[PDB]
């Protein structure tokens, strides 16, 4: 009756040419066609590997890059940060 979505960091890292982060999330459950529909509406670059999908998500000082973890002072902030903002970001299609 529900569906269940799980996204995580897989691959993290910044990119000093552009001056933003990016970090690449994996996703199980999706398909060929399914992805077509994800890419366009994020306009990002996704692609099956494994039968997960790789999402690429890089923002500069325009949108606020991903790059607070001094905060945490480790890097399970860079992995808590991106978690929850990818599930937060769904979830909050989702249910809205």
């Amino acid at each position: 009756m529900v569906f269940y979505l799980k996204v995580k960091v897989e691959d993290f890292g910044f990119r000093e040419d552009m001056g933003l982060n990016y970090v690449r999330y994996r996703v199980s459950g999706l398909d060929e066609e399914l992805t077509e529909k994800l890419i366009e509406r994020l306009d990002e670059d996704t692609e099956r590997d494994d039968g997960d999908l790789i999402i690429t998500v890089f923002y500069e000082r325009e949108y606020f890059p991903f790059g607070s973890e001094e905060s945490k002072v480790k890097m399970a902030d860079f992995i808590a940060r991106e978690e929850i903002e990818m599930m937060v970001f769904l979830s909050s299609v989702l249910e809205d």
